[PDB]
């Protein structure tokens, strides 16, 4: 095969992408071992989607799991009557996905679960794919030219040939596992032909965060969760948390082996200890190093100019309203809070004007990284940690370290009820999530 393994693609014909996938215990061989994941597809990762504004995307999904399941199409700016976090598939059944592809629209996205209390556990087990919308932008010649791959960084752990189980302290922690992979391989080798990459990135990890660095190199962003950036933004790393997307350029300076890294990243994960009287909790610390692939460049690279400009972003209405949403711990209980109360499916915790604009001032007074995520309606993230985002662009997930306040710019697209909620998924499990009625 290709030195660089990546997930089969599946594009839309004719305006149509008409697809059946069955979730379903598939035994494969993944790192040199073998193993049974749960998948779409029969492959870990799923296959990846590839579609254009307005579009009809038609999916039926077959659950021949053991637990209902069901899809959230992640990032997606669709209904929530077709986005539905509330919808059971029982084990056994089907259901049809139907939607168009909103015609504003570009960039990397992902399908996974979204069931209260089962999605750390699917996730972890395998089951999640990529959804790309291609854009007119992509026909420039500095994207065109470029050689382009999908990154799926997604870790795991296996014992006696399956994923490994959730502990409690997976709970409170979020699982995090040993092998750290790039499309389901351990530690590729991109061997590029051309001097300028196009790498779209998704962290589909349950709470591993990818502090990502290529040796020698910068990264140029032209892309987060949801949409292009205006313009694109030299950076010398680029962290990832769970559940966000990015598309960066590589133009590669010289010949040779480059590593790409996820750099030592401190998201507040906690061990026990017992030192003379407390078992009391302790701080993991920084995560390991790990080397993510091996990137050997063309001889005499010679990377295209980058473009001087990607897309405008909209000029939003004046925002008619401002929420307060503070994230709170309870570790030794893993259970965690939006405003001091769990989730509960019957509750609705906000309720916002269809086509009107909120500010939402998302604060973390934990001690742990809490991603952020909101179903439904993408936002543009003004600050945090009161500094000013250094580019606009549509995100769906935004990070929060401890003590920090994020300012985001909400427009409110499609009415209905739906959810926001931490993207380590174990938190959201464990009560972190709340509901959004939108009229
Ligand atoms: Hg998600
Ligand atoms: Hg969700
Ligand atoms: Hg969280």
């Amino acid at each position: 095969g290709p030195s660089f393994p990546e997930p089969k693609v599946v594009r839309s014909q004719g305006g149509l992408l008409s697809l059946k996938l069955s979730a379903t215990p598939t035994p494969l061989a993944i790192a040199g071992q073998r193993a049974t994941l749960l998948t779409y597809g029969g492959s870990f990762p799923g296959p990846t989607l590839r579609v254009r504004p307005r579009d009809t995307v038609r999916l039926t999904l077959e659950n021949r799991l053991p637990e209902p399941t069901n899809l959230h199409w992640h990032g997606l700016p669709i209904s929530p009557k077709v986005d539905d976090p509330f919808l059971e598939i029982p084990p056994g059944e089907s259901w049809t996905y139907e939607f168009t592809v909103p015609k504003e629209l570009a960039g990397t996205f992902w399908y996974h679960p979204h069931l209260h209390g089962r999605v750390a556990p699917q996730l972890f087990a395998g089951l999640l794919g990529a959804l790309v919308v291609e854009s007119s932008l992509d026909a420039i010649p500095e994207l065109r030219e470029a050689e382009e791959h999908l990154l799926v960084l997604k870790d795991l752990a296996l014992q006696g040939g399956r994923p490994a189980p959730h502990t409690p302290m997976d709970w409170m922690n979020g699982k995090e596992g040993d092998l750290v992979l790039v499309n389901g391989a351990l530690r590729p080798t991109l061997v590029a032909q051309k001097a300028t990459l196009r790498l779209r990135l998704l962290n589909a990890s349950n709470a591993r965060y990818y502090r990502l660095a290529l040796q020698d190199h910068p990264l140029y962003l032209i892309a987060a969760d949801g949409g292009f950036l205006e313009e694109p933004l030299e950076v010398s790393e680029l962290l990832l948390a769970p559940g966000e997307r990015a598309e960066v350029l590589v133009r590669l300076r010289k010949e040779g082996r480059f590593l790409l890294q996820a750099l030592p990243y401190d998201r507040g994960a906690m061990g026990m200890m017992d030192m003379g009287g407390m078992a009391h909790a302790m701080p993991q610390g920084p995560s390991r190093p790990e080397t993510l692939l091996y990137l050997i460049a063309p001889k005499n690279p010679k990377p295209l100019p980058l473009p001087k400009a990607l897309s405008p972003f909209p000029t939003l209405p004046a925002p008619v309203v401002t929420r307060r949403l503070v994230l709170t711990e309870d570790m030794m209980a893993a259970r965690f809070f939006i405003n001091g109360q769990v989730f509960d499916h019957r509750r609705v915790d906000l309720k916002g004007q269809a086509q009107t604009v909120e500010v939402w001032e998302v604060e973390n007074q934990g001690d742990m990284d809490h991603p952020f995520h909101l179903h439904v309606h993408p936002f543009q993230v003004l600050s945090v940690g009161g500094r000013p985002f250094p580019y606009r662009a549509w995100k769906d997930v935004v990070n929060l370290k401890a003590g920090e306040v994020a300012r985001l710019l909400v427009p409110l697209r499609e009415k209905g009820r739906t959810v926001f909620h931490c993207h380590i998924v174990e938190h959201e499990d464990r009560g972190m999530m709340g509901v959004l009625e939108v009229g």
